[PDB]
């Protein structure tokens, strides 16, 4: 069926939690077995997110590769994104680590550092431009050049340096800042909005490394990020805009991160965030 019939359809019979229990009961499964050794438990925050083993980044280490970070290569659409969770204490080297190695331009972030009074993810990125972070297990100094505060979300450039070789990069991090601590936004409009902005960026294009996404478990909110980039990417590509199934594109992204949308709520928003967002492309 077409996007925004079939999307009424769900509303009348107020079926979106079977439809999304079908995902949940057809999504891939895959073996995590990095994941789970004991070494790693640490640089875990959740017991049951885990990325698959054939998806997985590995760091340019030899003594532990791991992080709990997944790369989506989506190749009709021709973009890739690495989804992952947000840093812990122990963890915050490592990521910078993964940005620098996998040359990407930007940062996404989509939670709070904290929500409904409980730390989500570690204060990873420099507050004051005086202020610089290293990251001494990893070799790395991250500066904060700029910042730029808006209503529901800010954008910040950052300098990356490898402190091995001395040389240097500019990272952009968007944060949307006003994703409601319990449910999803009201109108998708700002969200829409704030994806426009990470687009117009480049980070998103070939010429770089994937961009590195993320809220707190990596594949909810993060899910919905790239759900309705590469839906909107597909309607643009094709000659037939209505042939896209956004359930399809789901389920080709859970095959290289599980989870990816955590609630019927959040698959209703993402349909939402396409539907508005294919009339004011054209
Ligand atoms: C006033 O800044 C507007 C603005 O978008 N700033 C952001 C932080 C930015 C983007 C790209 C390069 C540098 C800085």
């Amino acid at each position: 069926m077409e996007m925004e019939k079939e999307f009424e359809q769900i509303d009348k019979s107020g079926s979106w939690a079977a439809i999304y229990q079908d995902i949940r009961h057809e999504a891939s499964d895959f073996p995590s077995r990095v994941a789970k050794l004991p070494k790693n438990k640490n640089r875990n925050r959740y017991r049951d997110v885990s990325p698959f083993d054939h998806s997985r980044i590995k760091l340019h280490q030899e003594d532990n590769d791991y992080i709990n970070a997944s790369l989506i290569k989506m190749e009709e659409a021709q973009r890739s994104y690495i989804l992952t969770q947000g840093p812990l204490p122990n963890t915050v080297g490592h990521f910078w680590e993964m940005v620098w190695e996998q040359k990407s331009r930007g940062v996404v972030m989509l939670n709070r550092v904290m929500e409904k009074g409980s730390l989500k993810c570690a204060q990873y990125w420099p507050q004051k431009e005086e202020k610089e972070m290293i990251f001494e297990d990893t070799n790395l100094k991250l500066t904060l050049i700029s910042e730029d505060i808006k209503s529901y979300y800010t954008v910040r450039q950052l300098e990356l340096e490898n402190l091995t070789t001395q040389e240097t990069r500019e990272i952009l991090h968007f944060h949307y800042t006003t994703w409601p601590d319990f449910g999803v936004p009201e109108s998708p409009a700002s969200f829409l909005n704030f994806l426009f902005k990470v687009r117009e960026s480049g980070s998103l294009s070939p010429e770089h490394g994937p961009v590195v996404v993320h809220c707190s478990a990596g594949i909810g909110r993060s899910g919905t990020f790239c759900l309705a980039d590469t839906c909107l990417l597909l309607m643009d590509k094709r000659k037939d805009p209505s042939s896209v199934d956004i359930k399809k594109v789901l389920l080709e992204m859970r095959k290289f991160r599980m989870g990816l949308i955590q609630t019927a709520d959040q698959l209703r928003f993402s349909y939402l965030a396409v539907i508005e967002g294919a009339k004011f492309i054209m």
